[PDB]
């Protein structure tokens, strides 16, 4: 039937609303992108409505689409299977020697546009560290570990990584859970890995604070790192 991956057989779009704060400084972001079939290599553009973003955009990368990873046959694409009802995410990213980002996401489908609403609290960030001083340069590739969790959720663990301006790295520990919002039975995956390659750049057009980002994301059974 017309559920789950059947709703991902065409080109699609996505839209993201983020309500956040960092060290008590409120910010608001909106973002829009597309994912062309067969998925796995998708782009987004994001803008801060509140003015200048008060922290690096790099740690926002994972807030601005698991359902647009490319999955092989043989591994359940849980995130796609969650549609049309959608899914919620609860996620904590803990930056080494720095602060912690805790987010709650909801995802719904409208026609071919997956819309997410996200709240995020970014607490304990170091004022002289490379997040608050905007010193993160590149986003490293990550191999995340996905595993089923209970009857209707999948968890993942990873380390997320950023290079810094003077040749160092900033790593965070990433824990996230996706929960199906419906009640019908959907296929839970076996444990597996997803390779995530991210490239974020500043958009220097005009005056406003905006970025472009691309993500290549693909699943596989055995780790490559």
């Amino acid at each position: 039937s017309e559920v789950g991956p059947a709703l991902f057989q065409s080109d699609m779009t996505f839209k993201i609303f983020i309500d956040g704060e960092v060290n008590g400084q409120k910010f608001t972001i909106v973002a829009d992108g597309s994912s062309k079939f067969p998925h796995g290599d998708f782009n987004v553009h994001a803008v801060c409505e509140t003015g200048k973003l008060p922290m690096s955009w790099k740690p926002i990368c994972h807030l601005i689409e698991p359902f647009f990873a490319r999955y092989p046959d043989g591994i359940s694409h849980f995130a796609q299977e969650c549609f049309p009802e959608g899914l919620s995410i609860d996620r904590t990213v803990r930056f080494e020697n720095d602060g912690t980002m805790t987010s709650h996401h909801t995802y719904e489908l409208d026609d071919t546009c997956v819309v997410s609403r996200i709240t995020v609290n970014c607490d304990g960030f170091q004022p002289d560290g490379p997040i608050m001083r905007d010193q993160l340069v590149d986003i490293l590739p990550s191999e995340t570990h996905m595993f089923p969790h209970g009857p209707n959720a999948v968890r993942q663990t990873a380390t997320i990584g950023f290079t810094t301006a003077d040749g160092g790295k900033m790593m965070g520990h990433f824990d996230s859970k996706m929960t199906f919002n419906g009640s019908r039975a959907i296929e839970i995956p076996g444990p597996h890995f997803v390779t995530i390659i991210t490239k974020q750049t500043r958009d220097t057009s005009d005056k406003r604070d905006h970025v472009c980002q691309r993500e290549v994301a693909y699943a596989h059974s055995v780790p490559r790192i």
